[PDB]
């Protein structure tokens, strides 16, 4: 954004500090949205871009949290193939079932070996537990089962190193709100992950792919009460509120096999990822009380792609500069 260049170089207020020049143009930014929906990852992505990131030792303390996701995800499908009345496609996988439970069982935390990794795959290959898994909306599963599952025999090996993507796709029980700080493009920016006075910009984030997930209340529609009270809150009023309909990926997927009117009962276009994405960011837009006065800059994220995030960061930033510099201090 050549637009942007320009506009910052209007600025003369650095002129009034004697170290002017040096000084920290600040920005804060809150990122907001319901459990699940990828601010953790968001966070990371910030780390990995802007400030190095993930380093191999980094990525090793990651590695039981890999397998503890692991474990947690075969045992949800496993578990839900009893509730739901699916069985194995291979009698015999049911000692493997019991085996899995027995090794869990007698665990401290997460781990793997060679025997579980063959328990895991063995079922994770079976016919009636690849039909559970696709019956997933009706229960409740890691995002990144598929992902580890999948990569099974990499993560099993002895030496395993968990890789970045690893990393960025585990699910991590964070609480309360936590601050990290990066530059990009000179500006400071003081990011909140809140699982607020004077805050530049909000980034909103929604899991695309709830809109078929619950118990009895929609997941999507929860998002969207959220947006709304924050959206039209008198206290964001000058605040850029950016929205990132997240795990574009894992919706274009179920797209293809789970209608948009289990979320929207009125919805009458196609289902396909452009007609229903569309519709969805409609939705949320249309929440937006103030048309007039303020825009929602929406972006279509999926938040474990380092370069997808690199480059839709890029494009907020740009807004940043464009409309909130003015409200952002020097220090
Ligand atoms: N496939 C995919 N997984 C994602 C995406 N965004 C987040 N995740 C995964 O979804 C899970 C929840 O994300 P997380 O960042 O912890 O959500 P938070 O509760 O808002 O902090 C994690 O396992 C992430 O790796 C995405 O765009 N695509
Ligand atoms: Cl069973
Ligand atoms: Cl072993
Ligand atoms: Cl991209």
């Amino acid at each position: 954004e050549d637009k942007a260049a320009v506009e910052r170089s209007k600025m003369i207020d650095r002129n009034l500090r004697e170290d002017g020049e040096k000084a920290a143009r600040e920005v804060k930014l809150l990122l907001l949205g319901a459990g699940e929906s990828g601010k953790s990852t968001i966070v990371k992505q910030m780390k990995i871009i802007h400030e190095a990131g993930y380093s191999e030792e980094e990525c090793k303390q990651y590695k039981a949290v890999v397998y503890s996701n692991t474990i947690q995800s075969i045992i949800a499908i496993i578990r839900a193939m009893g509730r739901l009345k699916i069985d194995f496609g291979d009698s015999a996988r049911a000692d493997d079932a019991r085996q899995l439970f027995v090794l869990a069982g007698a665990a401290e935390e997460g781990f793997m070996t060679a025997e579980l990794a063959g328990v895991i795959k063995r079922l994770w290959k079976d016919s009636g537990v690849q039909a559970c898994f696709n019956r997933s909306r009706e229960y409740q599963l890691n995002d990144s089962a598929a992902y580890y599952l999948n990569d099974l025999d990499r993560i099993a090996q002895p030496n395993y190193i968990p890789t970045q993507q690893d990393v960025l796709r585990t699910r991590v029980k964070t609480t309360g709100i936590v601050e990290t700080h990066f530059t990009f493009k000179d500006l400071h920016f003081k990011m909140f992950d809140v699982d607020f006075e004077g805050v530049t910009a909000i980034i909103f984030c929604v899991a695309l792919s709830d809109y078929d997930l619950v118990e009895e209340m929609n997941r999507m529609h929860e998002s969207m009460k959220l947006f709304d009270s924050i959206c039209n809150n008198k206290c964001f009023t000058d605040t850029s509120i950016i929205l990132f309909l997240n795990k574009k990926d894992l919706f274009e997927e179920k797209i293809k096999k789970s209608p948009l009117t289990i979320c929207y009962p009125e919805y009458a276009g196609s289902n396909t990822y452009e007609e229903a994405a569309a519709y969805i960011q409609c939705q949320f837009e249309d929440l937006n009380k103030r048309k007039d006065t303020k825009e929602i800059y929406t972006h279509f994220t999926c938040a474990t792609d380092t370069k997808n995030v690199q480059f839709v960061f890029d494009a907020v930033t740009d807004v940043i500069i464009k409309n909130n510099l003015k409200d952002c201090g020097l220090f």
